[PDB]
């Protein structure tokens, strides 16, 4: 143990869609990461928000995170926090930085769909093929109950249809108009913005990274095939011992056939860009970014625990 990850301001890790701090009170979303950071001197809290909600709205994840931030500040005596969000958690973190800029020192997003997900567009589109609409009602009930059962606090505020809509590309574009950020490039640019923002006189350091394990590698008769560069081809034991590996290869194949380009299975490189883009070259699928499932990753994947730990040191050296 040492103080490699000791930051001036407490770190809050912010989960995305489906999440909670601990699924069924047992499986950490951020697998082994709070422990690692704490062993290296960090003060780190893990938010527990609705797994299925919008980020805006009175009952949304953003207001939930804002309330949680205030409790962390009261507990630590600190005056600001460093927000580190995965997937939708990066959108939630942007919300808090925008509405309570005095309480935030930095925003880091990991695999965050700032421009939405072509996979959400796909799923929304699928539901439109039920002319009765009953598929939407039934599957929403199913997913909402999954959220209640797996939430560590059995949080009943779950709205799967709102969560799905939130993550579509059209809706994300609206979100970015409603919650603009100096850290974002222009819509349609596949570019980032500035590395910092100053909002109401409060400076925030802005960072991101992306996983791009899923690479488009062949085009034949209009159909695009992908390669999972995180793995030794086919035989990698991560394909056997982590069911998300092949699942995210499959969803990532749907993504590339909707024009996403390289992606992590559910978020494209372009969608993930925000602030100072530290890397988009990690050979990671979306769950590898949070050391999931249960620490299993392909042989070519970088160590995500070490990446996050090094980023805590980066924050420390930057003065937050
Ligand atoms: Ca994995």
């Amino acid at each position: 143990a040492d103080n490699y990850a000791a930051t001036r301001y407490p770190i809050i890790l912010v989960h995305g869609l489906t999440g909670t701090d601990k699924y069924a009170g047992v499986l950490e979303y951020w697998y082994g990461i709070q422990e690692d950071l704490q062993q290296r001197g960090a003060t780190v809290y893990v938010a527990n928000l609705s797994g299925f909600q919008s980020d805006d709205g009175p009952n949304g994840r953003g207001e939930q995170l804002l309330a949680y931030v205030k409790t962390v500040l009261a507990a630590t005596g600190a005056t600001k926090v460093n927000l580190v969000g995965h997937s939708q958690g990066g959108l939630t973190s942007r919300y808090v930085a925008a509405v309570a800029p005095d309480l935030v020192a930095s925003v880091t997003t990991i695999g965050t769909p700032h421009r939405g997900s072509e996979f959400a567009d796909f799923v929304q589109g699928v539901l439109a093929y039920d002319p009765t609409g009953l598929s939407s009602t039934v599957i929403a009930a199913f997913v909402n109950v999954f959220g209640i059962l797996t939430s560590s606090s059995n949080n009943t505020n779950q709205d799967a249809l709102a969560a799905l809509k939130t993550l579509t590309t059209a809706q994300a574009a609206t979100y970015n108009q409603n919650y603009p950020s100096a850290g974002l490039g222009a819509p349609g640019s596949c570019q980032t913005g500035a590395p910092t923002e100053t909002v109401g006189g409060n400076t925030h350091l802005l960072y991101s990274w992306a996983g791009t394990a899923i690479q488009p590698t062949i085009s034949v008769g209009g159909v695009t095939g992908a390669t999972d560069t995180s793995t030794i081809p086919l035989v990698d034991p991560a394909n056997a011992l982590d069911p998300s590996t092949l699942a995210l290869f499959g969803t990532g194949t749907v993504m590339v056939n909707r024009g996403s380009g390289q992606n992590d299975g559910v978020v494209s490189k372009c969608s993930a860009l925000y602030g100072q883009v530290l890397s988009t070259s990690y050979k990671w699928n979306h769950l590898d970014e949070i050391n999931q499932l249960l620490g299993v990753r392909g042989a070519n994947a970088e160590d995500p625990v070490a990446v996050i730990r090094t980023h805590a040191n980066r924050l420390k050296l930057a003065g937050v």
